[PDB]
């Protein structure tokens, strides 16, 4: 975990540069140093207490630019630093961290929907391609459990997907897993205990409030309680054994709603509001700044 839930970037009217941190302990939000470049459809992750913002797209009134950028935020300094860029731009990207390396998964570059996957090594400041997924996936949910990487749902250029697959690093190989019971593009995907959770998303017709989880031992998906708000392009993270979902789009409003899931009571509750409604944020947890 760490201490704060950091939300970076996102979309409302145009791509956003906001970096804001929420403190579950007191309900407070802090506005921190803006991203150097606005971006929506990015992912966040943490390695060695540093926050990384990965990929996305700058949707601006002066043009639209898919991002291959990797940028690093140090809470100690309140400063963003550029890292090596990825091989390709990846809007609507998913990311997972294994053994202190960042896996960038899928995403789009204009009409190109990637199946490619690449791995960042912070000691080297270097990206390297690994085996591609079996499926092109943008708006892909990514989680890590037991040092295996999961790519869940998304959009292949033609169809939104219920499919999911797993990457075995020591084999450099992807294999399909049991598909979800729901087609989901732009779901929030995370791990809690022995399960991969997929919350919300878009099925090609409707934004979803439903939530399902994959037990790696049983290889089956089970629905849990739905969120209070239907949402796609949400941010998701885990903080002290609870899932937090941030923002997204319900087909009417860019949501400021933050919901929290308690696995013991199988209930969602409203915990806070983001300072403004937005979709396509990057979210991760690390220590409080300065
Ligand atoms: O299925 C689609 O068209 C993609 C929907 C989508 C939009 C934004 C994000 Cl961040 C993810 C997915």
């Amino acid at each position: 975990v760490g201490r704060l839930i950091y939300t970076a970037g996102g979309y409302f009217r145009q791509s956003l540069s906001y970096l804001e941190a929420y403190n579950p302990s007191n309900g407070s939000w802090l506005r921190l140093a803006d991203l150097q470049v606005p971006r929506s459809g990015l992912a966040g992750c943490v390695v060695g207490g540093l926050l990384y913002a990965v990929g996305g797209r700058n949707n601006s009134p002066d043009g639209n630019t898919d991002s291959s950028a990797l940028d690093c935020y140090n809470p100690m300094t309140n400063q963003w630093s550029p890292c090596a860029s990825m091989s390709v731009p990846r809007n609507r990207i998913g990311v997972g961290v294994i053994d202190g390396h960042i896996y960038a998964v899928g995403g789009s570059h204009g009409c190109i929907h990637h199946s490619s996957v690449e791995r960042y090594e912070p000691e080297r400041d270097e990206w390297h391609l690994v085996a591609p997924m079996l499926t092109r996936r943008i708006g892909v949910g990514v989680a890590v459990l037991n040092r295996l990487l999961y790519a869940v749902g998304g959009f292949d250029g033609t169809n939104r997907l219920n499919s999911a697959e797993c990457y075995y690093p020591e084999r450099n190989e992807w294999r399909m897993i049991t598909p979800m019971n729901t087609i989901r593009s732009g779901a929030g995907v995370c791990v809690l205990h022995n399960c991969i959770y997929a919350a919300g998303g878009y099925d090609g017709q409707d934004q979803l409030n439903s939530v399902e989880r994959y037990d790696v031992e049983t290889e089956t998906w089970t629905f849990v309680a739905p969120m209070r708000h239907h949402r796609s392009a949400l941010g998701i993270t885990v903080h002290q054994g609870k899932i937090y979902v941030l923002g997204g789009y319900d087909g009417h409003t860019f949501l400021d709603s933050v919901e929290c899931y308690d696995p013991d009571s199988d209930t969602w509750s409203e915990v806070t509001r983001m300072t403004s409604g937005r979709s396509g944020v990057g979210v991760a947890v690390t220590m409080e700044p300065c």
